[PDB]
């Protein structure tokens, strides 16, 4: 049946995008994958198929890496403001390094 | 004539660090490997021997890299103002991240 096609991990990382009302959202990540992400929305309304573009923040020792995403609500749970992301239109080479941060991640 | 320990790549790059003059330098690099970088001095005097914290700075595609390092003056060309340096202990995951986007 459906099957989730890509691993979901929970390495530390941040959403950055500008949602409803022009407001900034800095959100921890809950889970990342090569298709897409989820985190905890903050008060400012969010609906399944909401688009935006943004940055995907890791951290580690002394790097600091960015990825510029274009994503779409997937879901969102009213209780725990959980909101579940599409990446939308992802370069190869985007693609590549979630793979490299992902892989790393999973094993060590 | 020594043959580097690291491959040297010309890259769109650039690395940000106070200087002398305790004025921000924002600089394209002339090369960089995981060992260091080169760039053109424009501002204040700079030596070998001298040490500064700065960050390095890759952007590609919708791709940033970041890394903040220390660094050291190994050579500076009087003529040109280039300036050779030496990254100061790396993490073993930030050579591998260096080594990695150069591979390229
Ligand atoms: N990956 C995923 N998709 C969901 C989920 N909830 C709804 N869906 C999607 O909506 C279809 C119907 O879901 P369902 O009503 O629970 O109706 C499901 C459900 O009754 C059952 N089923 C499928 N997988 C499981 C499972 O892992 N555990 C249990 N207890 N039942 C399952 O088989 C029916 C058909 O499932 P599918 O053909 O895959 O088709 C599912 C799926 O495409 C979910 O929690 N995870
Ligand atoms: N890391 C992360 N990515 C998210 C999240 N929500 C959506 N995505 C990404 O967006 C893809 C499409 O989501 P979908 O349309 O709801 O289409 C989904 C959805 O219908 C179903 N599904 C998968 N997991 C679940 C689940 O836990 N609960 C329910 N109700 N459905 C699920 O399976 C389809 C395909 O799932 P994927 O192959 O994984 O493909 C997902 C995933 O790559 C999230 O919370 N975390
Ligand atoms: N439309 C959509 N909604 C998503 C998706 N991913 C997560 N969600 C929503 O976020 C809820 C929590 O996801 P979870 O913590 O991964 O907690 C999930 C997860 O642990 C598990 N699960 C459900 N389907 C799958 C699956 O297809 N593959 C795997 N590995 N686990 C699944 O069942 C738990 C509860 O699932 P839900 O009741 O459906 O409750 C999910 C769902 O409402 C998605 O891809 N598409
Ligand atoms: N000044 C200097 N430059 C270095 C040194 N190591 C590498 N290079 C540079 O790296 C290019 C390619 O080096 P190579 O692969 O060894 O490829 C070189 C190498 O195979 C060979 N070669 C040139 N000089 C020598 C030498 O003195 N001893 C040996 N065994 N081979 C040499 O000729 C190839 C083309 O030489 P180039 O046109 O000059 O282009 C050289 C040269 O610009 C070094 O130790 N000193
Ligand atoms: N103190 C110090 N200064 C450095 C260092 N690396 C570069 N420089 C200085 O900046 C010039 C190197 O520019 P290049 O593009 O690598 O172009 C270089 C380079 O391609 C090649 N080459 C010369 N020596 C070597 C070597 O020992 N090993 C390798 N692999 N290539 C060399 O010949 C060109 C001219 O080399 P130079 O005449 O020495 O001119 C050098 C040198 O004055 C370093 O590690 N330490
Ligand atoms: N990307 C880049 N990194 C730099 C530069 N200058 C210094 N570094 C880094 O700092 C290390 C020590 O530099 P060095 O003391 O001048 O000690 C140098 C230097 O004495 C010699 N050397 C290598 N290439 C050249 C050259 O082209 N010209 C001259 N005159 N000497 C060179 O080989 C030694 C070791 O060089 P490396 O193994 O590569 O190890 C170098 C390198 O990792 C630069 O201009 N560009
Ligand atoms: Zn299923
Ligand atoms: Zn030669």
């Amino acid at each position: 049946g459906s099957q989730r096609q890509f691993a979901r991990v929970k390495l530390p990382a941040r959403i950055r995008y500008i949602g409803a009302n022009r407001e900034g959202v800095d959100a921890r990540l809950l889970d990342l994958s090569a298709g897409g992400f989820a985190f905890t929305a903050s008060g400012a309304p969010i609906q399944p198929g909401d688009l935006y573009k943004g940055k995907l923040l890791f951290q580690v020792d002394s790097i600091s890496f960015s990825l510029e995403v274009e994503f779409q609500v997937r879901s969102v749970d009213p209780a725990s403001r959980r909101v579940g992301c599409e990446f939308q239109n992802l370069k190869p080479r985007e693609v590549a390094a979630l793979r490299y941060l992902i892989t790393s991640y999973l094993a060590g």
